[PDB]
């Protein structure tokens, strides 16, 4: 008994691999364009109603980190199970997750609703700016559940290498809310809170047609149900060890952000950040091309892990490596050569950020070797190493080999370039180091 998908991950590495990169990427980034296409929505209420939109973007990111850090440690727990033949070790991991999705859920909306006015006065928020973000914030704080359903939903469809569907629920609400944005908005008169219902609804549609999946149809590789339901700690600590790690490196990189910002301040004022904001955007751009391919590769890796196949697991991400290495050097080449272009079309702080485009994307060429390894660890459902990979990626090389250029030498603004360059050029040597170490580890487990 079984589907496309699970002979995908049972098959060719490479293959599966290429197949998944796609719908793997837009099945877990599309999200992230609510916030976007509400604000932009909102505009033409004018640039109070934009700036209370944004305000609850690094809120409505953290959700997401926590929603997807249980996904992955969903998706990469199943993916195990299923190279591993273990049926009902599968069907396990899945309704545990379905619980932690509700448990988890709830508990974001009864800690945020009562916590996020403080929240937003900390942030610089005051007077009536407080009240219009809010009245945006309640909305879909309120379905913070529904966020975190849709991603496990479709962890446990990635789990079993069925990101079309995953992809297609996500894409069918990300697409609803730029039709319903503006009837709700203007038509109807409902304004702000209005871009967040259509949000809410949007996000419910997408739950619908996953329950249909799971509840309805269940034409999937596992099997759904609280029939004989035993609570398994041993399963926990496999979802867990990769999903909460997860989170956390996401929380780390954003504890990077804002202490990176800070220097681009100093450097720096409202100058310097903006040049940092546009540079960091595009260096980050050049990266989307290489996210979905790591995606792929903890499904894969992951399978082979299950099957004990120490080749097949090691054929697969260093396949991921080479691909993507390729890819970066066309990116970087890219940015290298048509900079001026680029720096152009985010700027119609010009010369400055061509200056930018020409050393911080340098980065990128040793991008995949920390990245691919990385996403080999969540694989085996080590996702501790991918968390202590990433503090010191950010934490204290990033933000550290800035500081000191910033406050002990003469480069300026450009010390926080060099320092991140410098930064992830070494944690990427490191942690490809690293996973060759626990390669070799591997074979010899599987050997004796």
């Amino acid at each position: 008994k079984t589907t496309k998908g699970v002979q995908l991950l049972r098959g060719d590495p490479k293959k599966a691999i290429v197949r998944l990169s796609i719908p793997m990427m837009i099945g877990m980034s599309v999200q992230t364009l609510y916030n976007l296409a509400d604000g932009i929505w909102v505009s033409g209420l004018g640039p109070e109603s934009l700036a209370a939109v944004g305000l609850f973007f690094p809120v409505f990111m953290g959700i997401i980190a926590l929603a997807a850090g249980l996904g992955v440690g969903t998706s990469s727990a199943i993916a195990r199970r299923i190279g591993a033949r273990d049926k009902e070790g599968a069907d396990n991991v899945a309704v545990h997750s379905l619980i932690l999705s509700l448990i988890l859920g709830v508990t974001i909306t009864i800690t945020m609703l009562p916590a996020i006015d403080s929240l937003f006065r900390s942030m610089g928020a005051k007077g009536e700016a407080v009240e219009l973000a809010i009245e945006y914030a309640r909305v879909l704080l309120a379905g913070a559940f529904i966020i975190v359903f849709n991603n496990v939903g479709n962890g446990i469809l990635r789990g079993e290498g069925d990101a079309n569907r995953a992809m297609l629920a996500m894409v069918l609400g990300s697409g609803l809310n730029i039709v319903l944005d503006p009837i709700f908005i203007y038509t109807l008169g409902f304004g702000v809170v209005g871009a967040a219902y259509a949000t809410l609804l949007s996000m419910v549609v997408t739950s619908l047609f996953i329950a249909y999946w799971l509840f309805v149809k269940r034409d999937t590789y596992v099997d759904i149900t609280l029939r004989d339901f035993s609570p398994s700690r041993e399963i926990l600590k496999d979802i867990l060890r990769v999903g909460l790690p997860s989170s956390l490196s996401q929380l780390s990189m954003s504890i990077a952000m804002f202490f990176l910002n800070s220097v681009a301040i100093t450097a720096g004022g409202e100058n310097g950040v903006a040049v940092f904001t546009s540079a960091w955007r595009i260096t980050m751009l050049g990266i989307v091309p290489i996210l979905g391919m790591a995606a792929a590769t903890t499904s894969v890796t992951g399978a082979a892990y299950g099957e004990r196949n120490v080749e097949k697991l090691e054929t697969a991400y260093l396949y991921a490596i080479k691909i993507a290495f390729m890819i970066e050097l066309a990116v970087v080449a890219f940015i290298m050569l048509f900079a001026p272009q680029v720096a152009y079309l985010f700027t119609y702080i010009k010369g400055d950020l061509i200056s930018a485009l020409r050393t911080l994307p340098v980065f990128l060429v040793l991008t995949p070797f920390g990245m691919m390894t990385s996403a080999m660890f969540q694989g085996i459902g080590e996702g501790e190493k991918s968390l202590i990979l990433t503090i010191f990626r950010t934490l204290v090389m990033q933000v550290g080999f800035a500081y000191i250029f910033v406050h002990y030498t003469t480069l300026g603004l450009r010390g926080v370039w060099i320092g991140i360059v410098i930064g992830n050029m070494v944690a990427a040597i490191v942690g490809f180091l690293w996973g060759r170490m626990r390669i070799s580890a591997l074979k010899k487990t599987s050997a004796t």
